[PDB]
């Protein structure tokens, strides 16, 4: 059949947070998950036009010293649209977490399992299961190196040859 | 098995014979079958390491007045190792065909079905599960533009990310 | 029978990082998996030709203080000819995990249950079920004592008495 | 039927030739002499890897197919020297081709490896994949060899030995080509 | 079992190879290229002496055996040019590898012979002996040839003209042995 | 149960009598059996620790011609702490062999299954099976060359990485 599943975990982001700049409310991560953003699943989606995200987990993984102060919000916004970027709107959201800067988490996002568009369009709800939010909760004492993985599963369908 | 299958059908080359130059025994197209030759299969093998060739037949489609004279032999070579390109060759394996400059043909070829790289390596036995030869029949009169198409299905396994 | 299965953990990678040289992208491990490179294996394929890789893990075991900043990134290729050492051709494979240089990790690695051999010859790809890459990410503070080790077991065939 | 502009090929049993043969035989793939006293413990008396061009009649029937299986694989030292000889040899045939160990515990090691008197002849029944191999060569030799037979001396030979290293092969071709060197 | 002065030896299967294999293939026995003008009418375009030499993968074989039945023989004049070249061709099997007669006369006198235009292609299904041949050369040649398959044209070709005279054999081999050129 | 069969054959002693030397109750060969003898249970005790013989045959294979005079005694004492080699403690035994110098003979001893050491102790009770003694009886008249083989199976357990 058309339909292929595939499965993988990849860094989405990586970002670096120097001494005294994460601030609360700082905004350290904020991607669009498309399939571009993905390398294995952006080689996929580019020999293909529909996605459909079965699976779809984070795994904030900062790497800073255990004496480090402070911590972060991380969470998944199932709206690409949304531009709310404080406490609330992520923690609102299904599997957000809270946790220190020195100790990674996992996040179980809810979202709608609906059959996106591996391309761009004028509509980024088609095309995007959402956006993945990563803010500081206080001061960070440390410089910190924070890589944000997403390990996915996905259903793709209607083969062609797409072009970026 | 996490075995992803893959299908379709994909133009291996494309070669434009000029009137006069079509010598008999000339190699319109040499092509050592490998994913990256193929332009779906392209991307499926840059995400992937290892494929086998479950289905694989070539359709040459050459396009030209059918007032041309001449003609062509086409077969696939099940060693991609072998060097040999002449009419003798292409008779001796299975499949092979030969036809006016007008006609359409379908080489239905004897290929391994073992577990193959994607990837380059020293041997090229366990890469490719052959080459495709296209030669001259005669001489042509008119020029002549031949595509040879692929019709392939492959199963593609061990997750990567590989590179040109 | 002449199959024998056998099991184990030993280390296949020791490496000392100094304070500031784990630069982003730096090369701490890259050692293709080989049976001389596992002692009690190394005995097991001298005296025997094939073996076949039932099971394989690895533990990343990295010995530094709590306050070191930085991280790193493993992962199994499956490929012992691929020569690719960037972050997305690790994460792209199975397994591949990120971590902070003061936490210990295990790789689940994917890989294609192929009856291999013992000895060494031309075509790496017969010898070897692939290679473990372990990269930097970010900077390192202190200086980093790394043990890779690996949990594997094997079946070993044809038996033989071999010299290395 | 109406005159066309050109007609269509008419070659209809192109690419069908046959496909599976099974050649059967036996031939000497090694013979040599040793005067007395050259044969010391460990000396090399035969070296041969198992090739389709090795046995004569199966190389030509290589050169018009790709691949080969080796269905039965058995050899036979025949030692054609009186009983007064002393010393002996061991035969094995290692299922590697390219290992390259010429020993007797290597030997040994393997399965029908035969250990004998120079006026004892033997059979080494070997271990040998049944996988289809190439029949022409390439870069790694493990997939178009299934091995190679080895025969050193065990002791100091009293007089001067000729033996000769026999094999009865049974394969199966497959993939018809038309190979050249 | 006493220690004699000498052992009996111990080779059994030597001289038992196989005697009897059945090849078939298909092959171009000839190709001709003809420049306007130069066809004229009885012009050889082909004259080939049908012997296991002359047709690859039973060369290699018949190096291996010492005689050969051919139990089908059949020809495809396959000519490849439009349908507006002027001319024509006959095509015949001489049975007598001896004869050299070329002419349209002798070939259409033999059974099987075809006439056709040069844009027509024909099967020339011969008359041969099914007699065993000798795969080997000697001073007779009507002990080792099935006979000539000739070829020639009726009229003048008005366009350059491009024929591949083809031929379907099945031969049964006999008589193992190891023949040298 | 972890236990790995192994079995084979392998030269236990090699031995080069020349004439004249041979003298009656001459010790032409006397083997402790140890793994270590062994070539390749050699490796496979080097890689564990215990080790019980399953089936253990002895092959006195002399390379001498036929018109040599004398013998050989060959018997496998089921005691290493024994030190007596004389004809009547190989007669005492069971499975001993006495044959002139050009016949190969096969000594089925009785030897303990219970789980011995792969390496050496203070007690040698719990490390051999016993020894091997081969002797000649008479006067031998031409130079003997005398392997000793040995048909042996034995299971191995408890992982280790010993040293010689
Ligand atoms: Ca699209
Ligand atoms: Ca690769
Ligand atoms: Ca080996
Ligand atoms: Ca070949
Ligand atoms: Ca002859
Ligand atoms: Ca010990």
């Amino acid at each position: 059949t058309n339909d292929v599943h595939l499965s993988g975990m990849s860094r989405i982001s990586q970002a670096v947070l120097p001494a005294g700049t994460g601030t609360d409310g700082y905004v350290v991560v904020d991607a669009t998950i498309v399939p571009d953003l993905l390398p294995r699943l952006g080689h996929a989606a580019r020999i293909f036009q529909r996605y459909a995200v079965e699976t779809l987990e984070f795994e904030i993984q900062p790497m800073c010293p255990a004496n480090t102060g402070g911590g972060y919000v991380a969470g998944f916004l199932p709206d690409p649209t949304d531009n709310d970027h404080t406490f609330d709107a992520l923690q609102a959201t299904r599997g957000a977490v809270v946790a220190k800067w020195w100790e990674s988490r996992t996040v179980r996002p809810q979202y709608t399992r609906t059959l996106l568009w591996t391309s761009s369009g004028k509509e980024q709800r088609l095309t995007s299961p959402g956006r993945l939010i990563l803010l500081c909760v206080g001061n960070n004492t440390d410089v910190v190196n924070v890589s944000v993985l997403c390990r996915w599963s996905v259903r793709l369908s209607v083969p062609s040859l797409e072009t970026p």
